[PDB]
């Protein structure tokens, strides 16, 4: 089943070229309450990390002149060992993989408008989005 | 009459370990609003900030012309400034709002 796992979420990164950029030497951070980070919170020691992949537009692909896109993604990260609350941010969320060894709940398939989904201590999520 | 603004300048940053330092550092585009990331990057004319951190506001501009002005959080005090004509009038929250080619101060 773990090698299932394995496999699955190396094509993912395979699959993505947002998680895969040359230049970054288009994130936005995110609070518990589902706000952007400013400086002590981005400071101060955290068990929980929320961050979106903004963007799409890379330079290219490797071939003459064309440019792709690929779709905006939403990581959280729960390694707090408790159970806590997530206030998403904008616009509809879709989760493509998880920690959870456990069947997924209906309202954790999709989730939109920032309401907040109840996420499990010691989880990691990856949501992509699908509008607009 | 500049000779004794450049002394009374000068004065203040002899007067205050609040620049004194190695890095607290504020932030304020306009109007009102708390820096963020578009605003971050774009070719325009507006710096505010402040130090917590003695505190002091501290708002400087370049530019063509007006722009609406609003003062952030926590009372502010006026101690020195640049100057078309004089100090009138009397300029916690509220709306001041600064003019041109310009630049401008404040305490707590």
């Amino acid at each position: 089943k773990f090698l299932e796992f394995v496999k699955k979420m190396i094509q993912f990164y395979r699959a993505h070229p947002a998680f895969r950029r040359e230049r970054y030497f288009d994130v936005t951070f995110y609070t518990l309450e589902g706000r952007e980070v400013d400086e002590k919170t981005w400071s101060s020691p955290t068990q929980l990390v929320i961050f979106v992949l903004e963007g799409s537009v890379m330079d290219e692909i490797n071939m003459y002149g064309e440019r792709i896109a690929d779709d905006s993604f939403l990581i959280i990260l729960n390694a707090n060992p408790n159970n806590v609350k997530v206030k998403f941010p904008k616009g509809k969320w879709e989760l493509v993989i998880s920690s959870y060894l456990r069947e997924i709940k209906p309202e954790e398939r999709i989730i939109e408008g920032e309401k907040e989904l109840e996420i499990e201590g010691r989880t990691a999520l990856v949501y992509r989005r699908i509008e607009l």
